[PDB]
């Protein structure tokens, strides 16, 4: 099965998944001298006033934090989109070590990790069906870099210990996920992919300038965390990022000068 290991890791996912090799795939780096300011793109509307978290979940790659999307209660609209998004869950890629993590980069720039906060239109009705769809998610993108503590985090920080090893849950209800995000909502945008299997094309990338700092314990107690189950040999989630992939015909998008 697929995952980030030297034998099952992202140069390997194309033989199950070959699509890993198509023409929109996800993450990218963002040159910000090449992306082009786009003038008619709206500012972000990010409404998560009405969250309902519900779960933490190990899945085994990363941990899901889970909400409740059955009505619009948490939605992302504006910028590059039309229509509603709803907020299904978010998770993070990080490193082994503060100078890797991040999946996307910006000029060639690694973070230490980066958040990803799913969501997927309500047009097409579900989830499953949205990721079938061109435009049928937009994962908001966050970077993070390690200095100071994000008090925002902490809440999750300190659940990890309770779902350490592969398909753990946890109660995680009343989390506010606002308590994550950065001072501006200035981002760059591009139509890209799913960053892990199935490597679906159907995300629209809204990735935002300004990074959140996180403190050097908050993401070490990430790399804590297993991706083996229980009473298996122990493997640290760690580097479950999958690099850069090339760029194709599409340009970034930027929502600033
Ligand atoms: C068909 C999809 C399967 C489900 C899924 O949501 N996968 C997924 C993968 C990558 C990203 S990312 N890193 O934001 O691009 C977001 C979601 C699953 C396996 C149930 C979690
Ligand atoms: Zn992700």
């Amino acid at each position: 099965h697929w995952g980030y290991g030297k034998h099952n890791g992202p140069e390997h996912w194309h033989k199950d998944f070959p699509i890993a090799k198509g023409e929109r795939q996800s993450p990218v780096d963002i040159d910000t001298h090449t992306a082009k300011y786009d003038p008619s793109l709206k500012p972000l509307s990010v409404s998560y006033d009405q969250a309902t978290s519900l779960r933490i979940l190990n899945n085994g790659h990363a941990f899901n934090v889970e909400f409740d999307d059955s009505q619009d209660k948490a939605v992302l609209k504006g910028g590059p989109l039309d229509g509603t998004y709803r907020l299904i869950q978010f998770h993070f890629h990080w490193g082994s070590l503060d100078g890797q993590g991040s999946e996307h980069t910006v000029d060639k720039k690694k973070y230490a990790a980066e958040l990803h906060l799913v969501h997927w239109n309500t047009k097409y009705g579900d989830f499953g069906k949205a990721v079938q769809q061109p435009d049928g998610l937009a994962v908001l993108g966050i970077f993070l870099k390690v200095g100071s503590a994000k008090p925002g985090l902490q809440k999750v920080v300190d659940v990890l210990d309770s779902i350490k090893t592969k398909g753990k849950s946890a109660d995680f209800t009343n989390f506010d996920p606002r308590g994550l995000l950065p001072e501006s909502l200035d981002y760059w945008t591009y139509p890209g992919s799913l960053t892990t299997p199935p490597l679906l094309e159907c995300v629209t990338w809204i990735v935002l300038k300004e990074p959140i700092s996180v403190s050097s314990e908050q993401v070490l107690k990430f790399r804590k965390l297993n991706f083996n189950g229980e009473g298996e040999p122990e493997e640290l989630m760690v580097d479950n990022w999958r690099p850069a992939q090339p760029l194709k015909n599409r340009q970034i998008k930027a929502s600033f000068k």
